[PDB]
């Protein structure tokens, strides 16, 4: 409870449950005195975004299915009504916390499991959607010299069992972080990612052997534990804050050091 | 002219002209005594693949538009007729040398220029196609314990003007190199990539400011020059050869050292 | 002026002038309500550390030449007197902001300029010193579950003119960040680095063509500018703070995005 | 047995036994028709270098303790007698296959085990020695537009138990690959490294849990096995060959894919 984001405004995608990393990012931003707009992709998920809206006193709760150009365009329309008008216009940040590939893509042998359409959807929802948000948000961001933040996973650069086409999408996503940074930096907009360690979330639960992943990680990670959503929330807060004014194009690992260790006493 | 690939067989995609990197890869494999099957995506491009078939005495010239599952499945059917059968069955390698994004994606400001469909096509043709080839060729490869090779570019990990959506696709492609390696290694199949520096090819010609890119590169690269197609051909030959038996999941830079320099003396120029 | 480091304690090396990156790190920690101990390697430099002691109300100003095991051991003795004792014992962080190689190592052609002793001194003062601080400070750090922070430069992973032996030392330093993280993590100690872009500091001033380096950087960096000491100070504050509790072994670039660009439009200039 | 290095000359350091990676590199170069000069750091090790000299018909066997400027200067003196004179002067390559840190540095907890002098020696012998060879060899290399090759290990960029200060040295070494490449490229000299997976060698045997490292690696590596010295030999041959004319500053992993996998069914 400091007051680092007093009067700052953020759009937060990807809340699905109390376990969502985006939930904790919202919580961190709210704690620090920012105002929030929260998005949801459909009615089932709206139920849970509404709970988050209540807990964080969201300014609005707007539909945003990042699969639709119409949905995104309309969503940023609504946001502009609230935050695009009058004396203090603009937004300080947009949080992209959205991943999807069809479940079959992440079940078993990579070459067997990957399909043309699976790949298409994985890249579209998990990677292009970040640039889609940047396109719709550009002017709002430029007005306040805000930043974009996405979430990635080590699966982009190292192989983790079953991660498969999501690895291809995350690698694609991370390239976009760099291209957007180069594209938007001249307007004072920063673009960054957090590479989170494994955390029990709705999506996480869906991956074969994720539980085992969680166990192994704890035994590899220098801190001898996994990270919590709160720890990613705080790191996100930093990157979204004026304190990160010199940082763009950056991938920040929040994984208890996991990415730095090839083998531990897994040996034993 | 050594004889390092005597009696070995390779499928080579991506020949579009005498300037194609894939042309030089074919040339290197042929020089070393390998047999080739060459593929073409359409009739216009067949004209030039046929010239390469003549120069390299290709075993066959088969249609392969990597945008179509049908086209790929048919293509690897044809290749199975030639190479799938008998006591000598299998292929030693498949060379993926195919990139595409709609031209508009690579024209100016990244955020402005990138579109949902542009992205879709870029990843589909430039990245997924590599796994598509691995899927169709797996059995043929396993029979000889062959390898796959693709071509990437530094645009995956560093920003280069206009490269844009192709950078996203190349990053995706490189992740697939790693996933395919993990997936196919237990069947003795290796999967690798070459990150070539900039070279004047038909696709290269089409990128705004490519000529200028070429000029700056020459002044940044430790060897004070750009690489030729032949130098990529030779490196590809190595990775496709039994000499690279211990190497998989690898990205090998053939860029005269360009990727290792942040700034050169040019500090002046 | 928030109060994020209320009642936290930090040791800050590497203040040599008002321009030092370590000066701004001290300033950020003080601004946020932390107490500081500041170190100096010799009497000439003490003059400037004393000015920083006045501005930031340092708890103490202690000698610490990281070239001497004795000097370090004595220094951490003194700091233990102040901060080692009682129900509040321990330190929240140690800031390593020390680089040195003999000037001749950084003057021109790398192979010509690098010497056995130059290399020895560069690694000893620039890299081993970080583990030296971790060894002397381990117990104090563990008591509060604090962290170590060093400063590196892209010269470790990419070539920059004249950086030379300092590039070898920084690469070594970054490996130590990882080994220390692995070694100390089980005691709840985090170990991280900031890779700062180029900034006019006393050491920076001494590098041939640094001014030119600064000019090109500004034209390559996505933000179209260089960073200030303050921006490194703020990022350092974060990594030293409880907000970075889940982050260890990390190299965080604070360079306005410079490291992510291979070539900009400058293709022209 | 092709004839790719006909009439080419290479200096090969680091032969200590038949298990030395440098042994197999010599073997690969000889097989392909190159002539070799072999070096040894002292009399004990000379016994084994002499066996290699017999097997590969070395042109000379010269002393080179890379700890001494005198020793290196004298060594390259002798080499110049053989290969620096007359019509066809120069060398096509120098193979650096030398690592050392005092044994205590690699036994147990990194922070406990590392010492000021241990670090000094590790960097001096394992990293500076590569530039020392480049300095002494520059003119011989430039005459034939030869290349330098060193050997590194993933320990530089990822943590492996006990590798410790050798990790710091290897990271330093790899930076030197890049600096030397930049420095010498204008004279047509290339500079590269191979990052070999774990292989049973004299030095390897000396590291606590190396045997376990070997076991774990086999279960992580995509090829489901470790690499042999021969496979590194062949890759070294390529990098030292005219076929690698476009390649400088490169780290080439010869590790059966190990570096690319964060976790396998170590999970199981
Ligand atoms: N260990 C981990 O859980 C972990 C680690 C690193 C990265 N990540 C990344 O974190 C981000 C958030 O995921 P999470 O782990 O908190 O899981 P989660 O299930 O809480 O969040 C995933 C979100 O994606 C949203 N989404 C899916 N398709 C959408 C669409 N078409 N339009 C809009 N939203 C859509 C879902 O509604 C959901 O809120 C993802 O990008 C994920 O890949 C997760
Ligand atoms: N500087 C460079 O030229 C450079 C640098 C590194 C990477 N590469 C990569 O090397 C590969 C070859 O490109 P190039 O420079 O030799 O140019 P090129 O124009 O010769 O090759 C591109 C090839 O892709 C083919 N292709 C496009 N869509 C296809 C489809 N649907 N089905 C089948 N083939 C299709 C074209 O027919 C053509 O042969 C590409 O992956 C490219 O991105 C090029
Ligand atoms: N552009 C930049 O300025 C830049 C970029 C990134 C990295 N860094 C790193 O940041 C750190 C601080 O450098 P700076 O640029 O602020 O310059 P500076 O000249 O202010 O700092 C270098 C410091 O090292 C100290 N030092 C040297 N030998 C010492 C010894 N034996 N014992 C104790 N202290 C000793 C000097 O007293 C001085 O305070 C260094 O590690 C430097 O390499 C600087
Ligand atoms: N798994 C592995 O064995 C492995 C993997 C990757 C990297 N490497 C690297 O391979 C290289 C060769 O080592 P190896 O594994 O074949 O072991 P090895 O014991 O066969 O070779 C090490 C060599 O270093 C030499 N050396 C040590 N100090 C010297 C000095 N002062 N002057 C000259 N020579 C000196 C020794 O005489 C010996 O020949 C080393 O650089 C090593 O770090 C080894
Ligand atoms: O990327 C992730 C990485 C981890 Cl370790 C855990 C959860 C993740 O998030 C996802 C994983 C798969 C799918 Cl289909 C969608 C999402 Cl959001
Ligand atoms: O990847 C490349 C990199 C460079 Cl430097 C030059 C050409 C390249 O190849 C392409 C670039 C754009 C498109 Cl649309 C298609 C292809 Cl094949
Ligand atoms: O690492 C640095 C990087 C830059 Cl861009 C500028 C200054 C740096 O700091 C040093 C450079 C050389 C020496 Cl001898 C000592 C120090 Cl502190
Ligand atoms: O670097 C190596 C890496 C591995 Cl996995 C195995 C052996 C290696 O080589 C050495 C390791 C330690 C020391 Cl003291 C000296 C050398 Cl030559
Ligand atoms: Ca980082
Ligand atoms: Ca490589």
């Amino acid at each position: 409870q400091s007051m680092l984001l007093k009067g700052q405004r953020f759009v937060v995608t990807g809340i699905a449950s109390k376990l969502s990393i985006a939930w904790a990012i919202a919580e961190s931003l709210h704690r620090e005195g920012a105002q929030l707009i929260l998005t949801y992709p459909n009615d089932k998920i709206k139920k849970r975004v509404d709970m988050a809206a209540e807990a964080f006193d969201a300014v609005a709760v707007i539909e945003c299915d990042v699969g639709s150009d119409e949905s995104i365009q309309v969503c940023f329309d609504e946001i502009a009504k609230h935050w695009g008008v009058g004396d203090d216009k603009g937004i300080d940040g947009i949080v992209h916390a959205i991943g999807f590939a069809p479940a079959d893509q992440l079940d078993g042998d990579f070459t067997q499991a990957t399909t043309r359409e699976g790949s298409q959807i994985a890249h579209d929802i998990s990677s292009y959607s970040f640039v889609a948000l940047a396109k719709a948000g550009r002017e709002l961001l430029a007005a306040r010299q805000g930043s974009l933040l996405t979430l990635t996973y080590e699966g982009s650069i190292s192989v983790l069992p079953n991660y498969n086409v999501m690895g291809m999408a995350k690698a694609s996503l991370e390239a976009s972080v760099r291209y957007l940074a180069s594209s938007l930096g001249g307007e004072g907009i920063r673009v960054n990612a957090i590479s989170a360690g494994p955390i029990r979330t709705l999506a996480a639960s869906g991956i074969k052997s994720f539980r085992r992943m969680l166990d192994v990680s704890e035994k590899i990670a220098p801190l001898q534990r996994n990270v919590s959503q709160e720890e990613v929330g705080n790191a996100a807060l930093f990157l979204l804050s004026p304190w990160a004014s010199g940082i763009t194009g950056e991938i920040l690992f929040v994984d208890a050091g996991f990415n730095t260790v090839a083998i531990s006493e897994k040996i034993m």
